[PDB]
DNA sequence: GACCCGTGGA
DNA sequence: TCCACGGGTC
């Protein structure tokens, strides 16, 4: 039944500290340590001060307000609003106390899904709209379990077109040996398949997949090999913990949300960011 | 009257 | 090839 012809580009944002993560993850998180609890006005104000001595003067504010929106607060969860005030996330108090960045990146995926409060309203509806409902990294995790039970490697090519693109796995509908199954299928049939999109530049089609492995990877828990993802065993156990929630539907249910109310829209987002990036 | 993603330096 | 600036488009 498993059809991976059914296509579906599923974003996550595009990202902004892989290179320089070392110095930025501290810098986020000592900003936001050091500046919360405060006001939202303080906060943006005081974010940017400090965030533009580290990357540089001639940095533009939209550049400033986008680490802080896009990265700080959705992707890596690491600030949360309640009351007016913005405080500190269970993540980033976490990190304060440990320094451990692979256990960060871990949380994130643990607790990424799709569909998510990251996302804008009109993307959130498309995914709801397609019945997206997947914990994509403990998924990608059983897969590769799966490719070793049957003795094969995966590509990136390989994980994007089978798993993250594909609109019945991400829907939540297919067991990854009927991935495997079907990839060991089309290799002997000598078909090899990609991520494709009609004259869009390979990093519309692949910036979003190759990324969401790199979080995999910075939670040590994956190389990327060359073309290669490979399981890292040295993590065996936190891989086998991870991987068995592969087909559990997501945590947070978006599902109970009337997207028409401004209401429940306010309280999807909020409840988003409760969830991801504090301790339940 | 803030994520998304074209675009190009690294 | 990788990935992030900053303009594009609740």
């Amino acid at each position: 039944n498993y059809n991976p012809e059914e296509q579906f580009r599923c974003t996550i944002i595009r990202g902004k500290a892989k290179n320089m993560l070392d110095n930025l993850l501290p810098a986020y998180a000592n900003i936001i340590d050091d500046i919360c609890p405060c006001d939202k006005a303080s906060f943006v104000k005081d974010f940017n001060n400090r965030l533009i001595e580290i990357l540089g003067e001639e940095t533009t504010k939209k550049t400033l307000d986008n680490h802080r929106t896009e990265i700080a607060g959705k992707l890596f969860g690491m600030f949360y609003e309640d009351d007016e005030v913005i405080f500190p996330s269970g993540r980033t108090n976490k990190y304060i106390e440990d320094s451990d960045q692979p256990a960060f990146f871990k949380d994130i995926c643990f607790k990424f899904q799709f569909p998510n409060g990251m996302d804008k309203l009109d993307k959130v509806i498309e995914k709801v709209g397609a019945k997206i409902q997947i914990r994509q990294f403990p998924y990608i995790l059983q897969v590769l379990l799966t490719a070793d039970n049957n003795n094969i490697q995966l590509s990136k090519d390989d994980i994007a077109y089978y798993v993250l693109n594909s609109l019945q796995v991400l829907q939540g509908k297919i067991k990854p040996i009927e991935v495997i199954e079907k990839i060991i299928e089309d290799r002997s049939n000598d078909i090899t398949k990609k991520v494709r999109h009609p004259g869009k530049e390979t990093s519309y089609s692949m910036q979003h997949i190759r990324e969401q492995l790199n979080y995999l990877e910075l939670a040590n828990l994956i190389r990327i090999d060359g073309n290669l993802v490979k399981l890292n065993y040295r993590e065996a156990e936190n891989i086998n913990y991870i991987a068995q929630f592969w087909g559990n539907k997501p945590e947070f249910n978006a599902y109970k949300y009337d997207f028409t109310s401004e209401d429940d829209k306010k309280s999807f987002f909020k409840d988003w960011q409760q969830y991801y990036s504090n301790v339940n």
